């Protein structure tokens, strides 16, 4: 039958796989992790698969209650395939415009929907894009501002210091900074 695809997102070896779990908040951020197919254009060393994930959340002492996956160029994993069955949410994120409200909004609405339902531990939500840099960046901090009131530079140097690498996209830093509050 037909070929599948297989290609290693470009970049995607530079990045940190996992970043630290943000104090003061049930956020974590990653790089989409890669299942088995990628493998065979992969190191040992640059191998990151969800196995790899879970074994990193679990190697910090934290453990993920929800997975909030915004990639949409190829299939990278299997949700049915997570070794741990933990909740996951796809919000497809596309393209390099500032996210749309609409994503926004539903990016919010799964975060409060998760706390609203675990007020009672500390399980975190994983949010993953391709490199879980600017996509992902760009949504924690918008919630970040939005619905807990955080200094838009204080969320983006928060999210930088934990993820390990800077925010990138100079569009989204704007619109951070100095677009309007979306409404909750
Ligand atoms: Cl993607």
């Amino acid at each position: 039958g037909p070929l599948g695809s297989n290609h290693i997102p470009e970049r995607w070896k530079d990045y940190l796989p996992v970043g630290q779990r943000m104090p003061g908040t049930r956020f974590i951020a990653f790089k989409v992790p890669l299942q088995k197919s990628f493998e065979k254009k992969l190191a040992p060393e640059e191998c990151f698969s969800p196995l790899d994930l879970f074994n990193k959340i679990r190697e910090q002492n934290e453990e993920l209650g929800l997975i909030i996956d915004l990639t949409y160029t190829q299939r990278y994993y299997k949700p049915e395939d997570l070794p741990e069955t933990v909740p996951y949410l796809k919000i497809f994120t596309v393209g390099h415009q500032v996210p749309d409200d609409e994503t926004i909004f539903k990016f919010k609405h799964a975060v409060n929907g998760f706390l609203k339902e675990n007020k009672d531990n500390d399980k975190l939500i994983g949010v993953h894009s391709t490199h879980g840099l600017n996509r992902t960046g760009y949504l924690i901090c918008r919630y970040l501002i939005d619905v807990e009131g955080v200094r838009p530079d204080d969320a983006i140097e928060l999210f930088n210091r934990c993820r390990g690498h800077c925010l990138e996209r100079q569009n989204y830093i704007e619109d951070l900074q100095n677009g309007p509050i979306r409404k909750n």
